[PDB]
């Protein structure tokens, strides 16, 4: 097993994709947030352990250049892949399905169903790709941590194709959420 995820450090994001970055970071803040709320945080002004206080529950575009990176990084790393596969990536005009969907600083983040949402065949596939690169990335990473630390073994260093769907999950969850937003924001990735 030689994981080799594809090489993207060459790659550039055309300013068509600005928009859905811009869109996708601002929902996985609002995820994060959620999820925060769920676990007894709540905003304030000064972060802190004991009170569980996090001064980044607030809207995205109040958040500094570095605290949106956080979130723009993945975003356009997997976009850099698509991008260097060549796929074919579209605005369109009708396609923003999301644009119909029914506190300190006025925050509100909502959650999305993206069980709401389904992908053709192809885009299942191309997904699956998707996934795939994930977790050679990962695998390439973890081989690189085995072999410095003198050898051993993971139950993971086979190639994503022979994985069982639990252990696909993980990079099947992420890869399926981007392709869900492309679609919902009104973006159409075909090949």
């Amino acid at each position: 097993f030689n994981p080799q995820p594809v090489d993207t450090s060459n790659i550039t994001i055309p300013e068509k994709l600005e928009y859905f970055i811009n869109k996708y970071a601002e929902h996985s803040h609002d995820k994060w947030s959620m999820d925060k709320l769920a676990n007894g945080w709540i905003y304030g002004e000064i972060y802190s352990d004991s009170s569980k206080i996090q001064p980044l529950m607030k809207p995205y575009k109040l958040l500094s250049e570095k605290e949106k990176e956080i979130y723009r990084w993945p975003i356009k790393e997997s976009l850099k892949t698509m991008l260097a596969w060549g796929w074919r990536i579209e605005r369109t005009r009708e396609g923003d399905s999301m644009a119909l969907y029914n506190a300190a600083h006025g925050y509100s983040p909502r959650a999305i169903d993206m069980s709401n949402v389904t992908l053709s065949r192809d885009l299942h596939a191309m997904a699956e790709m998707m996934a795939e690169n994930y977790h050679n990335i990962w695998a390439k990473k973890k081989k690189l941590e085995l072999e410095s630390k003198g050898g051993g073994n993971h139950p993971l260093l086979v190639p994503y194709d022979t994985l069982t769907a639990a252990e696909k999950a993980k990079d099947r969850e992420k890869a399926q959420d981007i392709f869900k937003f492309l679609q919902i924001s009104g973006y159409v990735v075909s090949r």
